[PDB]
């Protein structure tokens, strides 16, 4: 079934990864170097063996696609994926007068008091970003994130390059190009980033009037992260195909470090005992073609009928 | 046997690639997205089913490793891999007074007269680079090539970053890093390069005191190119391991477009009828550890006993 390579990656890490106690005090199982395809003509790979929220994934890809780096657009779709990194900024600023919120990463997952003055300051933070333009401009804006990496990569000559729109125009004029590459990885920023990008670069390819894409993902959370990563790039592959008048081919997912936090063993095992369902179907608005000016309503999921969601603690 | 994944890639493209008539008037068979490992503890992957010149490959990696971008170092080891791109520069300059040498790519492979005034100007060109310092500085120097990408990546703030030496020091201090990445791909240069790099980026990983490396190669000549590419990165993986006091793990080779020019079908088939031999062994100078100051004599191949070389026309 469409999603099986996903369940094969999980199983593979379960009985072959090594214990590697990295970035934290937790531990992981880990493999290095893996690859899996999905034939996108067979259906859209949104995992049916567990409920994944499509709205979150599409509202974030559009954000990237408009080249936007400000959280406000996300909060306006009840998308909180990125609040942490913005709010963190806030928290170490001079204009900040409140509970010291040092290491709320862990601290809001132990202390259950703390973790309530935490959705305190956040709800308060998010709200100001929604309403106060200058605050939004000051702390709502991440700076180095996919949207500006893809569409506004800073040159040294001090201009700004739109890799993604240049590449798309290359696909129309020279589809047989072996050079259709978008990279999110700038070595002059990379050492001072709180998150050097996980999705490092991708490559398009066309043959027989079909578009494929291959993603090199440097580091991957098999349980929480990869389910999302997959639908995100398979969606991009549909948008680009749609804009270039092309058919859709495969999405190829290549990994460097792929891991499973040990706090997730039970949850992944439960999942591995479910039987995939037939995959959902994507539907794009046939009248609109300029994919940079796409809206939520222009992208539809059909026949998604997952098993229930699986709550699981996030990585500390 | 060690080299089999190489023969499996060939076979795979032979009976599954599609005809794609790209960059030229020739044609190729093509697949997109492939991956293969080599367990470097089982021996060094220099193809035994055909004679590959190790001297060429090591003298070029050292060049990259010293961060050098001038051909002269290569010519001093009878390494001509890169003459073309240098000489091309020469040929369109004002100081050039000679036969017009337009499109000597093809032109020296049809005309057999031309192709003799061609090793004329070249032998003449190479010689001046060897002897005339200022000429060497003017036309011997490529500019954007792996050596300066790896070790002298230009910032916009106008400095110069040594990604490779920074990463190596990260491996010593933080081997469990999921961030050990060197990229050769600058989007502000990429559109004005005669050859946007084929070897796009690589990633190191350590576990159980073993070093692995994974290479994302965007575009690959299965017959002429890939045999070299493989020994080049498996060598890098040994050098770095040796410098960091580590054991050697696997070399993982990931491809985007992997192709076979149609002019190579017979030659690859002949090769596929030979039976691999036991692989050779690498030997590094145990006393010297600073790998940036390695010399030819510090790296030895043992027990390489290939089948004969296979002449084949280059791609036009
Ligand atoms: O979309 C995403 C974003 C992040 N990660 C995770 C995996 C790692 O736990 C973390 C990166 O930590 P470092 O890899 O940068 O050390 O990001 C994913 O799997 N998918
Ligand atoms: O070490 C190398 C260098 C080059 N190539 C080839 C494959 C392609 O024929 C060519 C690149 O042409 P474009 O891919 O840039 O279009 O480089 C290799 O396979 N290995």
């Amino acid at each position: 079934m469409l999603e099986q390579p996903y369940l094969d990656l999980a199983k593979k890490v379960l009985d072959e990864g090594h214990f590697k106690p990295d970035r934290t005090h937790t531990g992981t199982y880990s493999i290095f170097g893996h690859q899996m395809r999905f034939d996108l003509s067979k259906g859209f790979p949104l995992l049916t063996t567990k409920k994944v929220p499509f709205g979150l994934i599409k509202s974030e890809l559009l954000w990237f696609l408009h080249g936007d780096t400000n959280i406000r657009f996300l909060l306006q779709h009840r998308n909180h994926i990125w609040d942490e990194w913005a709010f963190e900024k806030w928290v170490k600023s001079d204009e900040y007068h409140g509970p010291d919120m040092t290491d709320f990463g862990h601290r809001s997952q132990k202390d259950p008091e703390f973790a309530a003055v935490y959705h305190e300051e956040m709800a308060k933070f998010d709200d100001r970003v929604l309403h106060d333009d200058a605050f939004a401009a000051k702390y709502g804006d991440l700076g180095l994130v996919y949207g500006s990496q893809w569409r506004a990569w800073h040159t040294s000559k001090g201009d700004t390059i739109d890799q993604l729109g240049d590449v798309i125009e290359q696909i129309k004029t020279h589809p047989y190009s072996r050079r259709l590459i978008v990279s999110a990885w700038n070595p002059e920023d990379v050492p001072t980033m709180a998150l050097p990008p996980c999705h490092t670069l991708y490559q398009f390819y066309v043959n027989d009037g079909k578009l494929s894409l291959q993603l090199y993902q440097r580091s991957a959370d098999i349980f929480l992260g990869v389910p999302f990563n997959i639908a995100s790039y398979a969606l991009l592959t549909h948008l680009v195909a749609h804009e270039c008048g092309l058919e859709v081919g495969e999405f190829i997912h290549t990994f460097g470090d792929a891991h499973l936090w040990v706090n997730h063993l039970d949850q992944i095992k439960e999942q591995l005992s479910r039987t995939p369902r037939p995959a959902p179907t994507l539907q794009l608005n046939p009248d609109k073609h300029d994919i940079f000016d796409f809206d939520m309503k222009d992208i539809k999921l059909l026949n998604y009928d997952p098993y229930p969601a699986i709550k699981a603690p996030v990585a500390v």
